[PDB]
């Protein structure tokens, strides 16, 4: 059995590695044949993809009259991309942050501090459509101000693709190889899920900011965050009132706005991610593991 598992292990592995180029590479070609910012790409297609099954996950999750998970979770996912995710990817490529761009850095953050004040009463299904309407708006917004455009879009698509798929492959591998072992967990598979579902958010924004384009990282950090947010969790509300979880919704926040702070106040980079993942390390050290 955990031959296949193992297979799978890598078959996964590398297709992930190789997306997560594939998907950023092939995005910034249309990026650059579209005009937009090779951030906004980020905050919005590549936000939209990495965060995508999350959703998948989301609507399914509460759907099954338990809905801990599609909040809890959807969190950690930011938490994760910000702290974990963009934490390192600074450290690796420090990233700028020009005037047209430190509006929007604030602007997502009230998504996180109106998120964050309406979900103290849970989130009923109104809670909820709010927030995929201001996720809307947030769109044609930051869109608004940022037969060659065929291959790019294969490489986005194939890579993307690639990316989604071979980290369940890995996952689903990793995790029998996991038991196999000898040292299961609903709870150590689980602290790998909070942390192991932005793992494509993780990747397409590591392999972005290998390649010294620190506009998709926060982009895709920036944008990911509002989708786990006003796409993802916004669904598991349709179906259910989804509980408080206002503790590791008090974390996003502080987590939030020390992102805020290195925006229209100074750069981001190598010093400061060590805080977002000594944050991160603090956070996981003490939260709904």
């Amino acid at each position: 059995m955990v031959i296949l598992g193992v297979g799978y292990f890598l078959l996964g592995l590398i297709l992930l590695y190789y997306g997560s180029d594939w998907f950023v590479l092939g995005s910034e070609r249309i990026a650059r044949h579209f005009n937009v910012s090779n951030f906004v790409i980020g905050a919005t297609v590549m936000a939209i993809g990495t965060s995508l099954p999350e959703i998948l996950t989301s609507a399914y999750a509460s759907y099954m009259h338990a809905p801990g998970i599609s909040i809890g979770n959807a969190i950690g996912s930011c938490i994760c991309n910000i702290g974990l995710v963009l934490g390192l990817s600074a450290i690796i490529s420090p990233i700028i942050v020009d005037k047209n761009l430190q509006k929007n850095i604030l602007v997502y953050l009230l998504f996180v501090i109106f998120a964050a004040v309406i979900g103290i009463d849970g989130f009923s299904w109104i809670d909820g459509v709010v927030l995929l309407i201001l996720f809307i708006i947030y769109l044609r917004w930051t869109v608004k101000n940022g037969p060659s455009v065929v291959f790019s879009l294969v490489l986005l698509i194939i890579g993307l693709i690639g990316v989604l798929v071979g980290a369940e492959l890995f996952v689903d591998g990793a995790k029998k190889i996991a038991l196999a072992l000898d040292i299961s967990d609903k709870v150590i598979g689980f602290t790998l899920v909070a942390f192991g579902t932005s793992l494509p958010e993780l990747m397409v924004s590591l392999a972005a900011a290998k390649r010294n384009l620190g506009g998709m990282v926060l982009g895709n950090v920036i944008g990911s965050n509002i989708a786990d947010i006003g796409g993802a969790l916004a669904v598991g509300s349709l179906f259910m009132h989804l509980p408080a979880e206002n503790v590791q919704m008090a974390v996003l926040v502080i987590m939030s706005l020390l992102l805020y702070l290195f925006a229209k106040y100074s750069k981001i980079g190598r010093w400061q991610g060590i805080l977002f993942l000594a944050l991160y390390i603090i956070a996981i050290a003490s939260l709904r593991m």
